[PDB]
């Protein structure tokens, strides 16, 4: 394959003294070449001030950590090493004028262009390996290199500092052709209609409380069983037309990047060895790449379009018949997007392969033969089985939350992210890698507690345990490392200002769904979730356990304060 040629021989250029062909591979789907070579600790002080959880097993669940060569086979042997089925003619079709449709809807009002080495090192910078990279010279030198090859329609290194500024060099060049999608905001609601990108967490309530106004049938928030490993060859050829909308220089690269890298992959990936530690080159041409740039906005954009296509079998536009029609007519496709499409976007939340879809009725539950055909097949339930909505959209999953309406003493109300209370405190009793210092420890700590104090004050248990850290904690210290990688959050707890002075920055003076002004002057008029609500999600207010952890916390806000020293500290209890 001369595509896929010149990589596979620079890595067996590099690795010579160990490179064996293998004819026992677990791959089955993914083409093998060959094979060389022949975690997280616990927060003490988030530990110390959360004892009820201690015996709590989501909080223990989450403390073990196994990111090794033998808890990765598992990973890779179960949704990725598998096919999907080739969807229907019809199908393909529908899927195809969809995209065109999309695509044009989603350049209305802005056009492609290629992002720079100046916004990847700023990308880079603002949070040490690939920070040296891109002070580094040769590592940019080697980037043109790259490129240079990708003009010609050739690709050479794009899957130990060699193979690190290989991987670093990729990312740039993906980001450098696609990142366009992200940094000019392609999938922010307002251009996409369907979109959040860039909204934020503590948006996606009133977001879901919106939909929930247009008129309808339930809410419906289906998951895909390995959404990555189900794009298909379609699925890339139709999201590969944005490309139409580029300037020959910007087409030209990112005509490389869909051919060579997302159409054409090369992956590398360890499994268990008698002999010592393997890993095992091979490729692909479809599926998602997971650790590549563009992923999100790509998933956004196929899982858009597919929700369209449900939607429109729902509403009798499309039938068995027209899916296996090889000769399907374009006319009625054609009429219902261009008189429907926007207004049918209106209706959903979709952040990758996530979705929540409100159609115009509840036909929408059992309309499945495209959504099975296409390949996205839902998790957790017989394939022809109809979806169950919800008629309640705070009941409604989305991004790992669901979301409450609060009202607040003086009448006003507010829409908040909430999860199960587990889930919350679990992650913040864990501390990314090893190695830390009590003090940035206690900084991560801070993160968390701030983080709460924000986005999660409705909880009586959090608010108390987050006042309680910033007790514990000096006020002048900064919290240092995220709370979290996900795309919604805007950290603005990241930061040494007064909470209670950004808490009215993000829930009154700069939140759109908030008319009254009025700024909230005590922590007091800061409402909490009912109690049983609050019970419901996981709190532990009303047993014995937690009525002593209350009555008892001054006394372990004490203990780290004697532990990290004669500091500045304030009282928040
Ligand atoms: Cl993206
Ligand atoms: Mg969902
Ligand atoms: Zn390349
Ligand atoms: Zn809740």
């Amino acid at each position: 394959m001369d595509v896929i040629g010149e990589r596979i021989k620079r890595i067996k250029e590099e690795h010579n003294s160990t490179w064996h062909y293998d004819d026992e591979n677990p791959y089955k789907t993914w083409a093998y070449h060959g094979s060389y070579e022949v975690s997280s600790m616990i927060n003490g002080v988030v530990k110390l001030l959360t004892k009820p959880w201690d015996v709590v097993p989501m909080v223990t669940q989450m403390a073990m950590t196994d990111t090794t060569p033998f808890g990765q086979q598992r990973v890779f042997k179960e949704k990725v090493d598998t096919r999907t089925p080739r969807p229907l003619p019809g199908t393909r079709k529908v899927m195809e004028i969809t995209a065109e449709w999309l695509w044009r809807t989603l350049g209305r009002n802005k056009r492609p262009r290629l992002c720079t080495r100046e916004e990847f090192t700023k990308k880079v910078r603002t949070n040490d390996s690939a920070k040296a990279a891109v002070e580094d010279e040769e590592f940019w030198k080697l980037v043109d290199r790259e490129r240079e090859l990708h003009k010609l329609g050739k690709c050479g290194s794009c899957v130990s500092r060699a193979i690190w500024y290989m991987w670093l060099g990729a990312r740039y060049l993906e980001f450098e052709a696609l990142g366009f999608l992200n940094e000019d905001h392609w999938f922010s609601r307002e251009n996409s209609y369907s979109g959040v990108e860039g909204e934020g967490l503590h948006k996606l309530g009133y977001i879901l409380r919106d939909i929930s106004k247009i008129p309808g049938g339930a809410m419906y928030a289906d998951d895909t069983a390995g959404w990555d490993t189900r794009i298909t060859e379609d699925d890339l050829h139709n999201e590969e037309k944005i490309i139409q909308q580029m300037d020959p220089e910007h087409r030209q690269l990112a005509n490389a990047i869909f051919k060579l890298t997302y159409q054409n992959k090369v992956v590398k990936v360890q499994r268990p060895t008698p002999t010592g530690t393997v890993m095992d080159i091979i490729s692909r041409k479809d599926q998602r790449g997971s650790g590549q740039v563009g992923t999100y906005g790509l998933n956004t954009f196929t899982n858009m379009e597919a929700q369209l296509v449900r939607q429109m079998e729902g509403e009798g536009v499309l039938t068995k018949a027209d899916l296996e029609n090889p000769h399907l007519l374009e006319k009625k496709i054609t009429q219902w997007l261009e008189t429907k499409g926007v207004e049918r976007l209106k209706r959903m939340a979709i952040s990758g392969d996530d979705c929540v879809v409100k159609p115009i009725d509840d036909r929408f539950a059992n309309a499945l033969l495209a959504l099975n055909d296409m390949g996205k097949v839902r998790k957790d339930i017989p394939q022809w089985q109809p979806s169950k909505g919800w008629h309640d959209w705070q009941q409604v999953p989305f991004c790992s939350h669901h979301f409450h309406e609060l009202i607040m003493k003086d009448g006003r109300k507010l829409v908040v992210p909430c999860r199960p209370q587990d889930e919350l405190i679990g992650r913040a009793r864990i501390s990314q890698g090893a190695g830390w210092s009590l003090r940035e420890t206690a900084c991560l700590g801070k993160a968390y507690a701030q983080m709460w104090s924000l986005m999660y004050f409705h909880r009586r248990d959090l608010r108390l345990a987050s006042n309680a850290i910033c007790s514990a904690v000096p006020v002048h210290w900064v919290p240092t490392s995220r709370t979290t990688w996900s795309i919604h959050a805007h950290h603005q707890w990241m930061t040494t200002e007064d909470m209670l002075t950004v808490w009215n920055r993000v829930w009154i003076e700069e939140n759109p769904w908030m008319e009254d002004k009025t700024p909230v002057t005590t922590w007091e008029n800061v409402p909490y979730l009912g109690k049983r609500e609050d019970q419901w999600c996981g709190s532990l207010i009303g047993l014995t356990s937690r009525a002593t952890w209350a009555q008892n916390i001054p006394t372990a806000i004490q203990q780290v304060r004697s532990l990290i020293g004669n500091e500045e500290f304030l009282d928040y209890m």
